[PDB]
DNA sequence: GATACTAGATAG
């Protein structure tokens, strides 16, 4: 019932993923809302995937560890100071000296929102100050009442009263996506399976791997996936051996998309440029795994991307069951989506859909329609944003 | 003790 001035603060850094995406994506909901917003992150350390995203024109940066001071003007000009990312566990004493002394610094007139956006208690363990920015925060938000922020940390800090924890969902402006890379049918090439992530166990990257050299390979379509990097995680492909193609951003144009070839992947990504292949792409993957603790009503930016960009949706079974529709709590899986529900223990009958869907280009743009539609009702910003702002008001 | 989950050093 006003306009406010916002400050997005990431103390953890800009690292070019979800985190990333969210604040720029809150920061365009409270503009095109009647809002200011300044977006402010933690340079004392970088990130490879800094760039995956436009922000540069807009960010401010600012080192904590020797610039207390704008820091604290900044954080304090504001009336809603949002901060979705804590220090790291290696940024040096100095730097979580002075994040830990600009919480003790936020003037009284700023109602400070806290949100969490790791699932994993070991993710949750990296952070420094994420128990001082909890007990200064007027507002916390999670992914999950049952996830690990919630049953475990909570429990940690308040064995006086434990302050309340609502529920959101990461969202995105759908329609700008697909308004901005939708394809007519005819651009769109069958034969091209992508998938997009990081080399993280429950981002499903092994299951991509098995479905190719066992279906896809042996009946002549090209794989593609787009944002492996070879973190430590990234051993466990050496030890088993499994055949690839690396392919630096820099070289993407020499990816052989041609049939009979080992899987394709690329470095990390731009994000507008894998918007662009994908919605010139057959089927793009997103094979998420999480667990059921972890699972209510968030969605990942990737799964979001996948429909927005006109492709079909291929995600993992068990996470579209878990989740709920945000119109009704039901499941994903109960609603005629047009998503393609990948089962590991029954990766034929996936195959066989993505080959109807292959062969009828009419059916086809049937279900891309659907699934655009059930993920813009979902999880757009125009519904999740308003949903989170009266919770922050009210 | 089995098991998920979590880019860096350095030279051009
Ligand atoms: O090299 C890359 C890799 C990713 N992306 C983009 O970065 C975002 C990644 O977000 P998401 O798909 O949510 O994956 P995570 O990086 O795992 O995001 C984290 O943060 C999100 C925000 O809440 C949560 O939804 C996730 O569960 C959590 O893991 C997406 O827009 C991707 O398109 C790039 O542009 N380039």
């Amino acid at each position: 019932m006003g306009s406010m001035r916002i400050c997005i603060f990431m103390a953890r850094g800009l690292e070019g993923c979800g985190v990333t995406k969210f604040s720029l994506e809150q920061r365009d909901w409270f503009i095109k809302n009647g809002h200011e917003v300044t977006l402010v992150y933690a340079k004392d350390k970088s990130f490879t995937r800094t760039s995956s995203h436009d922000h540069k024109s807009f960010s401010i940066p600012v080192i904590l560890a020797k610039e207390y001071d704008k820091a604290l003007k900044l954080v304090n000009d504001c009336d809603i100071l949002i901060i979705n990312s804590v220090p790291a566990t290696s940024v040096q004493e100095a730097t979580i000296n002075n994040y830990k002394k600009l919480l003790d610094n936020i003037k009284p007139s700023i109602r400070v929102v806290v949100y969490q956006h790791d699932h994993s208690v070991l993710s949750l363990r990296r952070n420094l100050g994420l128990e001082e920015t909890v007990r200064r925060a007027d507002v916390i938000f999670s992914h999950s009442d049952n996830g690990d922020f919630n049953k475990v940390l909570m429990k940690e800090w308040y064995p006086e009263e434990a302050p309340t924890v609502y529920n959101f969902q990461p969202p995105m402006d759908i329609v700008k996506v697909r308004s901005t890379y939708w394809k007519d049918v005819s651009e769109i090439n069958m034969n091209i399976n992508r998938w997009i992530g990081r080399t993280t166990t429950w981002k499903g990257f092994y299951q991509m791997f098995d479905f190719h050299e066992k279906f896809l390979k042996p009946a002549g379509k090209s794989t593609v996936m787009e944002g492996l990097e070879r973190s430590p995680a990234f051993i466990a492909i050496k030890e088993k051996g499994i055949p690839y193609e690396y392919y630096g951003n820099r070289e993407i144009d020499k990816m052989n998309l041609a049939p009979n070839q080992p899987a394709q992947i690329l470095d990390c990504y731009i994000n507008s440029e894998m918007l662009e292949r994908m919605s010139k792409s057959g089927f793009g993957y997103q094979l998420s795994k999480l667990n059921q603790k972890y699972l209510q009503r968030s969605l990942e930016y990737t799964h979001l991307e996948l429909g927005a960009c006109g492709t079909i949706p291929v995600f993992w079974k068990s996470t579209g069951e878990n989740l709920k529709f945000r119109v009704d709590n039901t499941p994903l899986t109960s609603h005629d989506s047009g998503i393609i529900w990948f089962d590991e223990n029954d990766m034929e009958s996936t195959f066989e859909r993505i080959k109807e869907l292959s062969s009828d280009r009419a059916l086809y743009d049937r279900e891309r329609e659907k699934a655009y539609e059930f993920l813009y009702q979902h999880q757009d910003s125009s519904f999740c944003f308003k949903e989170q702002f009266d919770i922050i008001t009210k």
